[PDB]
């Protein structure tokens, strides 16, 4: 069947796209809350299948499974703060941010399934794009191809409470892409990724897109 | 689109009103309940937005999101119960009022999901208004702009059982106002707010509308 | 509006009927198990309500409302059983009633919500009635003013297995009147009530319907 | 109202029909499960209103109220089998007779609420029959009034896991009789039962079947 | 009725396929995780049936039934990962694979109720046969009657979290065939089964389909 092969096929079921991690103390959690910005290039796997078009629009379905480090689940409320692109995000455990009614946040108990939330077409221009040969502002770093058009937004984890919370959480953010439409496609990457923001690849060692062989006759 | 604009829009979405803590024992808690009259001008924020206009209508969503101090929830019985207005408020944590029919309550664990209810159009008049340039009862302090005609009713919250609990609830309080209509627009508060129930204003210290410059030409 | 006033809205929310306590030994425990004939005549607030007609026909919705005495739940079996008029009671913690077929009986765990049932017109008559000059069998005590044919049942609760639970109980037994009719309207009770089953009132200390003042012309 | 005498409301409601008790350690339980098999001449309540009848056909629903002995619930996963007639029972906490796919089997925790399925017409004759005047192979014990085309199954109850269960479980198993209907009616049993399976009475204590008087006059 | 005797109805009903045991160390578990390859010649009762037949195809609902191995449920989050056939199965407690979107997973608690999927026609043909008179690749072993189009894919159990689970875990997978259709029906195994994978029978100790007798006339 070509149903297999079209776009939205392609593109769909929810992969992992995230982990967070918020230990009582260690590194980074001595503060207890944690800010995500909703990022795709974060695993080569999905940002290949991506970078096969110029332009792409859908809609993204989140869930967010949570646990202790070792896969235990305590009866601890959490909150998911979505913050939308041009909004503060915020600093602290406790900031004004928290509790700022626009920045829509869902409330959950660890033990509860899995929660689940869609977020739409935030750009606003009408499509995402993963490559853009100008300036938002030249030969040249720093601030090239970067589109903030991009811009999902963020997502800021936090226990409830005013009190720190005991429990060590680890964190599986999940993402589907719904209603995908692409434009334009492209060569696919054939060189090794090096950063998240830009096709710079490796020029030293430039590796060849098909295995080789001794002669053009020995098959 | 311009349903962004749409006042209705403009003052959806559930926010924060109100945080009640009913710790074990400490300041205020030897008691074992708490009496919140529902209050709007409680958050700047929303108070600023409302004052916009003279007159406003509309139904009101509450949510009860509680849990420990850590955000940790346990097996507690609670009970919210709303006194309507003219109604007398419970005064002790066994007063007969909890018992009065007339008095809706909902009983509900802290284990089971936030409970939420809705509070109708209150008000003996046709509209809620921030502004009455009268007295309910002349040059002048107490009893002047005051309209108990906005007054929405009291929350009295408490542990269910003879006994008193064995663990601190702190409980946030949601708001989402419904069915909004609105009347009579007005300028928008530019001076810091000094009171709940007036508009007094620091009057040593009167801030402009906007930030200055040096010359009317510089820019 | 009228409906405010209509005979159903008058009578209607559930309303805190009975106090039952079940501690695991005290003084009425050593048994295990309560008999409460349901009586609404318990509380004289709703008893005026009743008293303000001379015949009424309801059906009746009780909600259980169940936990320790200090408001924590467990997860403990418990079962309430309905035993109809005419039918033998429970007399010890257990008797064949409790597994007699035709008394109906639900199950809950104190953890599940509040187990919730209705019981229809129980009397043998076309309507209950809180008044009845004569006699179901005389000048006189005893026999006078009852009349059975308003027995609406008992409820029998009970921890469920064979030892005795090791939790005590606090339940809280809520009704609400539902489809109401009544008949034969009468004046208001104006003397503070002395018994459940009778209207004797306290001869001595009569007291006046109205407060008093001074002079007829002063006000 | 009629109804109320009809066969189907004289035969409904759902009653306790068996007690099983499967203590960690004590007499019968060093096994780890119970096979119980499906009996209604079990209480003689129940039995005499059969014994109203000669034939009988109807379909049943049982419903499983498990818990600890004290009442109290704890996280364990039961399972309760169906071994139909002509089917092989358990003989071990571990038999084949448990993996078997044609003996449907019921999977649930003690927390969830009470199991319940319902069991249709076993008999391969057209209806069940409380009494045979023939022998299914004279005079004569055993092999007598003996129909076992009335054999309506097993229920094999059993802990699941591999070790035993810690916890002692006292299982009640309620009966509802579905879609009844009864043929030749016959006199009601007026002499204690001796037996489950037949009629025999104590022939030297024959009790009349009504109480006495001194003479036929005085009433 | 005719439809007990229907292919639908005889291949019908969930049965236990296997038997998953993940201690918290012993033999095979300092890893955390089983692949468990979808195998039906599992258990000969199974087999038996469908070796009845050549050809057979059919959709299969698979149930998980987990819990420690003395029946008592905790908040444990497990994994169960479906890998198709020519996908990577997880080589590691921690393997990629387990987060390859196209391999796709359901997430569940132990305490939740048994996860149930569908999974479909996997093969590449018009349907699973289990019987292959050729090779896939001459009198002989190894690479004969083994036919890879039957490759219905594989499970991946695991404990979520980064941390290896405290708890032991014993997990039965029950299975049920849907929409079942069968082609060219064939003799009934009458050999004891030496192999999954071939027909090999024990020639030595070859059993006769029937029991004997005396004489051809005793009876």
């Amino acid at each position: 069947s070509t149903q297999e092969t079209a776009i939205g096929n392609f593109f769909s079921r929810a992969g992992l796209v995230s982990i967070i991690t918020m230990p009582t103390t260690g590194t980074q959690n001595t503060d207890g809350y944690v800010n995500w910005d909703i990022d795709l290039m974060g695993y080569a796997q999905l940002r290949r299948k991506c970078e096969l078009f110029t332009y792409m629009r859908f809609d993204a379905e989140f869930t967010f499974v949570v646990a202790k480090p070792n896969g235990e689940l305590v009866p601890q409320l959490l909150q998911y703060m979505y913050v939308p692109p041009g909004a503060p995000k915020p600093t602290s455990r406790d900031s004004f941010a928290w509790q700022t009614a626009t920045n829509p946040s869902v409330f959950v108990k660890m033990t509860d399934p899995p929660a689940q939330v869609s977020v739409p077409f935030m750009s606003p221009a009408s499509a995402y794009q993963w490559f853009y040969d100008g300036y938002p502002t030249q030969a040249n770093d720093l601030d090239y191809g970067q589109c903030p058009n991009n811009m999902m937004g963020t997502f800021s984890i936090r226990t409830v409470g005013i009190e720190k919370s005991p429990h060590s959480i680890t964190l599986r953010v999940y993402m589907r892409i719904k209603h995908v439409r692409a434009w334009i496609p492209r060569p696919l990457r054939n060189q090794p990724y090096l950063f998240k923001t830009n096709p710079n690849y490796k020029g030293n060692d430039i590796k060849c897109t098909s295995t080789s062989r001794d002669k053009i006759t020995t098959l």
